[PDB]
């Protein structure tokens, strides 16, 4: 198993890409703790931690909605604020938790699920587009800091991938979408959460010790 | 003169660079509108550009304590949420402001002053970096929006550059001080804030209205 | 005058984007060389530096047909290797040539036109595509070397710029043509060649001397 | 089994910069290993190798020159900036080139490029090689959402700091000055194993990574980040 003997804390498995992780990380032999705790409770996350026990990799698995086609003008005080509520600070909660027992034993894994629309303009997505920035953001300058306890921290950056939040099977069926798809997506095809979660298998997998503070774009050529 | 009959509008005219914009806007004819409303309160920005009447530029100026050495285990709570609501609430909020008066005339300029952070690591400002970071997302997000309508919104990724915040005379004076840049910056020395203010003229003016939500990298070479 | 009192060297002033910054760069006080001598030759380019004297400013003016629609496995030797000693190899050979006399006074300015295909992918062109990444590599390798030498190097990755070259009247008169821009390019018009070489007027003036090794996007914001 | 169970791997200059691990690694993970030694920069070599070489799942495109450390721009002569473009650039190309019309048949293929950080980042002193690297890089990103449309990835990996004897041979990296530079620029803090390079290459090659399409990823322990 790639990940035998590691136990992996996972963030609102429920939600976003939490059910792949939980298939593809347990086959490779890890003990995942399914956490369902809402982060964006200030204090919840050293709770978390404090009950989970020993943790060898951490997969920040948040989402929110991106508000598809809101404009600029359309973009009000409280969804401006609730992509970063739900994304942002929750983030940078969880991470420090984690980060202490990591740096005791110089060794940790970070792997953060978030968007291509970090990289690259994705028309119709502000508020969330800045707020995936901002995570792209905390691993670019986490990533060598925390290298230097042998720590990774990396960041996918998928888009075009199966779940519920994103590309659930009402939007992905109309014509419309098919078209657009076939325009921007390359590979001319959505990822299955099983390919996303074997991207995060290497990252979270000790394969993967020399990449720190990456971005590595999930999208089937989309922001080629 | 370069911005010859244009009306300007400068958040934080005091902090960060806006003496050095207005010194150079005004060189090249522009009547700046120096504001110094605290655009943390809901409503501020709304307000600012009622009284400013007719603008055709924005240049969203913001700046945060940077806390320089503080650890990702020291970023506490109110350091993380300040960073956030100094620098990255504001900037939505004001240029959601002006947009609409852009979108009547089908013309508009957008110039924020950001941060090389936002582009590559820099050492001991982790929440600091994030925000900017959300800043230069902002403009990618923001940019090919408001390109339609034919309004330019462009970031400075500034850094060795002379202000209060962050290259103060006290921090840039040490002898070590200028080993470490004269390491990390091949050009040699910091840029002054003219020089800074002379790159967001360009923007500024209508010799740039073919740029669309870029980052211009403003840091003597230490991201290159 | 923003150039006044500068020479400067433009290669190939008659092709690709020479046309404009001869104009551009004569309005603001400059002497343009503009020189035809074919610089795939080796010797050429030290005789040109030669006969030219004092030059305060390089502009690599370079360009090559990009064989749009050819793919990569109708992409042969031939048009491979032109492509390279076309718009790289002489790239080295005239900045080689003029930083000798930079070195000696800690000064000069080199502006590249390249393209922004040298930043994203652009459909059916190959071979001129990773000629295009060569000169933004060079700019980006040359640039701190030279900036040690108080020397600017820089690179305009344009696109969507009026040019016989790449957009040349009959090509973008269709209507066709017209409907794919208004998709691809969020600002919706072609840039004219007047406006590319606003952008290189800044980056060859003394205002833009922070400026290191860096590719500035001019795509109405394509790449972004 | 292995995650390359039943491929048929075609890996040029199989002696030189990668080469090895990626034999070791590939192998132990169910490969058949083509391990080629012919000389890509002679025209029509590449058309002959895969010919040769029967059917091919995935290309390895494994290709080094001299970085000369240290050559400043003044001392680029003609002869050193052409030999890094004939030897790591044209070849890529011509190998690439030759490969693809089976992976089109099958809409089928795997590409994986080991290349350079110095193609992402500012690397002093290795002007010349640093635009060679720029061009592979590029024939990745060009290429990469092309070949995508027939079901084939191409990707580049953007080393540093790797083992490796064109790069980090013994006197480079036993002296001081050598020690100190890493220290400051490589926030691992150490360079890599070239099995670990192998391990990212492994899964850029594996159906694992089918989503991967014309990317660079950097394996430089923090270096460009
Ligand atoms: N899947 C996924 C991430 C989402 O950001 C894509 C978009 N827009
Ligand atoms: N000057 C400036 C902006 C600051 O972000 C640089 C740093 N650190
Ligand atoms: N104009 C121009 C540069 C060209 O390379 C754009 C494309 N394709
Ligand atoms: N190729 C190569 C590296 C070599 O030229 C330097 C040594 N030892
Ligand atoms: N500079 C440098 C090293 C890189 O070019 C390849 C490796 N390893």
């Amino acid at each position: 198993g790639r990940l035998a003997g590691k136990r992996v804390l996972l963030t609102n498995a429920d939600a976003y890409m939490g059910e792949a992780t939980v298939q593809v990380f347990e086959e490779e032999g890890a003990e995942v703790i399914a956490d369902h705790t809402d982060l964006t409770k200030v204090g919840a996350a050293e709770e978390v931690v404090e009950r989970a026990g020993h943790i060898d990799v951490l997969v920040a698995n948040f989402a929110v909605d991106a508000h598809f086609g809101v404009t600029v003008l359309e973009t009000d005080e409280e969804l401006w604020q609730t992509a970063y509520e739900t994304i942002v600070h929750p983030l940078h909660r969880i991470c420090r938790a984690v980060l202490p027992q990591f740096y005791e034993r110089n060794k940790g894994k970070i792997v953060v699920y978030g968007s291509a629309a970090a990289m690259r303009y994705q028309e119709g997505a502000l508020a969330y587009s800045t707020a995936r920035f901002a995570q792209r953001g905390y691993v670019t300058a986490l990533g060598p800091e925390a290298a230097r306890h042998n720590v990774n921290v990396n960041f996918i950056a998928q888009h075009w991938t199966q779940n519920k939040e994103y590309f659930w099977p009402e939007r992905i069926a109309t014509d419309e979408f098919k078209e657009d798809m076939a325009r921007r997506v390359p590979l001319g095809r959505l990822a299955t959460a099983r390919e996303d979660a074997l991207l995060a298998l290497f990252l979270a997998s000790d394969e993967s010790d020399f990449i720190v503070g990456k971005s590595i774009e999930f999208d089937g050529g989309w922001a080629t």
